[PDB]
């Protein structure tokens, strides 16, 4: 029995758990959309933008802990999609881009949207940002280097994958045979009993202990071990901005957000000088996770670091214990080996009024801008992974975009984005989207009329001197959402803010909030911030 | 011991004596020391966009169209990686573009900086280095001088290509010595063609008995446009033009064949592939697959195939030359001239065209988009304005012209300047038209609203027997409401009238425009037939 490559790639990634493709069509890339229609498994997603795309991608995979997938034709259509990629290889998320490829008859001749050494070469552009980017040379390849893609992408530290196919191998005729995943990838790595027994004695004897839990939670599905071995060893959690909702915060244990717009309780805690053994558990501890390197996050007695990426343990700090596993199998053994022993309208006040509405179950994606402070500091998650926010690269327009893939991930619950206007025009034209597929999201857009953390940015450093922040006219997104077939609230008073937001939860459709807001409001930890960039200079 | 500015005043500085006149892009952290400089020095004007990708396409159709640089920037990581597209468009078209990005604090590296974007984080530098002529990190302030001159010298030196620049936000304020010098100290002029070379082509063409030219956008990129006029009625040799190439021979004059290739004209096809042309004359080609019908071998000329470009890579790629002329094309050209003359010897789409082609002023400048829209405009619109026609057609970028039209109206204030766009397009890059409401950029957008991808659609019928539809919009975009969001006039065009009292508006108007045109979507344009195959 045979099939087209193509055909066999749709199929093993029907076989990973594949749901949506997203992305746009070209001429090279038509024989992959014939192979998804003819299937009727893998649903196609028309996006606006590629870009766009490629954030859904990192949504649903982000959300849903499987493999995000999106597609782009030659030339321009991959190079839109790089910074959603990007931002999924910053975040360690599983995101597999396929992109077409002129026939091999035609490379070195100029062909259309070549996309090759002696044109724009794809392969090459993403390399940097992708843990495997490469061309199928022959359609006997494709198989293996499917596999080999999937296993890439969700083997040690997950990230995304670029896939280039050229149009004439996609139809070759192919033995048709697919694997289930066991059998092409491995388990993951575990810590060793020496290093599990030397935690728990440093944990028993400790009088002060303190867990930095970061994004590497989500990664590794880490969540209920976690809650489970903070409760039996009473050591509290901070997490990183990243990291929030790995914990609950409304937990008696929870110190809320160490960093950048962080909480006073976990920043007194962590930096007090007083915590002698420190675990950190998934955190690359990079600027914002570590206010800037502080030495004073250094403990009394022992810094212990799980992290599943080697090359992270002992970066920034000198670890006492160094521990190269992944973060579930490592909290069980833990847990195990403890157990046995025996021994406008005013930003604050918008969030507050939606952690008053918002259900539970809320999947809330937020932006990068002063929306970051706002979500991160004001906002309390108590649901595990239930706060999407891409720090890793911070792109404005992510969480627009993501939010979409987050519903399709997660259909039964509420999804709403926290998002600045100025990323709204980046990428708010995707709510048409939502709006084709009847994807219902809730956008929450502050409009503060141009770049708030910029214009503040022009206050606090630059003495007023210049403005290239403000817009001469605000964008009206009631009338651009009506435009793009979806139904608007402005708010300019909380109590019409709630009023929007609650027929927003009911209405199971896309729906947009355009919340006034004022441009000068100094956002939480920001005033705290400037001089990194000050001294930066 | 004399007066020093910072390294980022140098560049500022420097790109003055370039001529540039904008900075296309969006701030960010690192970025803001340059934003600085420019502000402190009022001359170079900064735009703010809606988008990176944006920004770029805008230099590019600054630069096409003013004939000069066009300077682009983003802030580190994903500002950065937002302007890619663009700046692969400048590559494949050979439009000089400088991007400038930001860079964390050296003391930052390898640390997980914010948006770190070295070999340790997201590397700009490696990930622009497929797409650019030159990609590097400036290393200290002192070396801030000669790397702008290094970077000014490669855009706009043989084949012109785009240019990126990322500056540590540690390096932007360091004093270094004023030093800045005029363009032609640090970059060298054109080469022409050998004396025998001359020699040798003007012998082919006076015993010629059916000559032909065949000139693209090379033509644009050399500034070439009077001297080929005068070379085509010196010799009375016919002009066909490339796809893109299309505005650089007036097409209303007697020796125009009109587009050669890609929606081409039958009168080119007929002349050049007939097998009677004995000496084709290839002027600032790359002959790809629009250009060449797919390198169909009866191109190839019966005596001599002469080919003129300034990079020596792409003579006798896809045919092989009997002269190859490596030099510019107005150096050739004028040699040329000078050796013979010393010699002594909805609305259908094509009533849309028909209409624009009725009222457009003579010296309007037409932006056409990546879409059904190439057909239509290569096809219909009859372009007589030397480089008035401009199509970006190397990457083919859906919304390339939707940003880059802007870019093109602050090159040339003076003249009308006219979008030819899908809607699909338009979902893509729009929003730029807010940029053009703030800063009062006149453009009129002609949207041909068809609810969705045109050509995907027509290739699902006639490639794939309809069996899927990934094309279609369920529900058309309602282009006058999102103007009106973004604050920009707009009209509904309907019929051929409704469309006509729409374009006298917008042209007499002196404000942005856009205009939404009802457009049938199974309409099959002109050479697409003939294309799928
Ligand atoms: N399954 C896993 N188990 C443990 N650590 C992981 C796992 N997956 C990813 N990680 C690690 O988690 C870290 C996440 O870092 P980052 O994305 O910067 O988040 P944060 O902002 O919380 O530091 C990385 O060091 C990565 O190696
Ligand atoms: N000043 C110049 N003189 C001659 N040729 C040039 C000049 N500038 C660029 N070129 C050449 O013109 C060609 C443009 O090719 P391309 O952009 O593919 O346009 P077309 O679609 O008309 O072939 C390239 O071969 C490039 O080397
Ligand atoms: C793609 C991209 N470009 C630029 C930046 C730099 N940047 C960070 S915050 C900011 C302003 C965001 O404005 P808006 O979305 O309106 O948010 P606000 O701060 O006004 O709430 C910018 C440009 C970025 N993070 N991503
Ligand atoms: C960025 C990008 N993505 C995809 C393509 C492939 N492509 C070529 S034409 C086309 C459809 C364009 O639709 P629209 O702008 O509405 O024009 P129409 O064909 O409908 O007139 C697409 C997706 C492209 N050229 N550029
Ligand atoms: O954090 C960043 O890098 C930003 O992009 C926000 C910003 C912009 C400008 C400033 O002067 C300070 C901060
Ligand atoms: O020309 C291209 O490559 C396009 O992207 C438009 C297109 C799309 C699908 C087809 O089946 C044929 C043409
Ligand atoms: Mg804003
Ligand atoms: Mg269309």
């Amino acid at each position: 029995k045979t099939v087209t490559a193509v055909e066999l790639l749709v199929r093993q990634m029907e076989a990973e758990g594949v749901s949506y493709v997203f992305g746009i069509p070209g001429g090279p890339l038509m024989p992959l959309y014939e192979a998804i229609f003819s299937r009727k498994k893998i649903q196609p997603i028309l996006t606006k933008h590629e870009e766009g795309a490629a954030f859904m991608a990192e949504g649903y995979a982000r959300v849903s802990g499987k493999l995000g997938v999106c597609c782009a034709t030659t030339g321009p259509g991959a190079t839109n999609a790089l910074t959603g990629i990007a931002c999924a290889y910053s975040d360690s998320t599983p995101v597999l881009l396929l992109t077409a490829q002129v026939g091999t008859a035609a490379f070195g001749k100029g062909a259309l949207q070549e996309s090759t050494v002696h044109g724009v070469d794809l392969v090459s552009i993403f390399s940097p940002i992708t843990k495997l980017s490469v061309m199928i040379p022959t359609a006997e390849k494709m198989g293996e280097m499917t596999r080999r893609a999937l296993r890439t992408a969700q083997s040690g530290r997950p990230g995304p994958i670029h896939l280039n196919i050229p149009a004439d191998i996609a139809k070759h005729p192919v033995p048709l045979e697919v694997f289930p995943p066991m059998n092409y990838r491995g388990g993951k790595p575990a810590p060793t009993i020496m290093d599990v027994v030397r935690v728990a004695e440093l944990i028993f004897h400790a009088k002060r202990p303190a867990i930095l839990a970061g994004h590497g939670i989500e990664c590794a599905k880490a969540w209920e071990e976690l809650l489970d071995f903070a409760e039996l060893t009473g050591i509290p959690v901070a997490t990183t901005p990243k990291g929030k909702s790995s914990f609950p915060e409304n937990h008696a244990l929870s110190l809320g957000v160490f960093g950048f717009a962080g909480h006073q309780k976990a920043t007194d805690y962590l930096l007090s000088g007083d915590v002698d053994v420190l675990i950190v558990i998934g955190s690359s501890l990079g600027d914002w996770q570590t206010n800037s390197w502080d030495p004073r996050l250094t403990p009394s007695v022992a810094l212990i670091q799980i992290d599943i990426d080697p090359m992270e343990i002992g970066k920034n700090y000198p670890v006492d214990v160094g521990i190269n596993a992944d973060a579930s199998e490592t909290l069980k053994a833990l847990i195990l080996c403890i157990r046995s022993s025996g021994k406008g309208i005013h930003p604050a006040m918008v969030v507050e009024a939606m952690q008053n509405r918002l259900p539970a179950d809320t999947i809330l994606f937020v932006d990068n801008g002063s929306c970051i402070n706002w979500g991160v500091h004001c906002y309390l998650a108590q649901t595990p992974g239930a706060f999407q926010i891409g720090l890793g690269l911070a792109a404005m327009g992510h969480a627009v975009a993501a939010a979409i893939g987050g519903k399709l991930a997660a259909p039964d619950r509420p999804v709403v984005a926290l998002v600045g206007d100025a990323a709204f025009a980046m990428n708010g034209m995707e709510i048409h989207t939502a709006a084709e597929y009847k994807i219902p999201v809730t956008w929450i857009v502050l409009n503060n009329g141009g770049h708030g953390l910029v214009h503040l940015g022009e206050q606090h450093q630059f003495d007023s001197k210049f403005d290239i922040s403000s817009f001469r006219k605000s964008i009206d997104f009631c009338k651009m959402a009506e435009s793009l077939g979806v139904k608007s609230y402005r708010a300019e008073t909380v109590e019409d803010f709630d009023a929007a937001l609650k027929g927003a939860l009911a209405m199971n459709t896309p729906c947009l909030i355009d919340v006034q807001v004022d441009i000068d409001v100094l956002p939480p930890g920001m005033k705290q911030r400037f001089d990194m960039l000050n001294k930066s200079y």
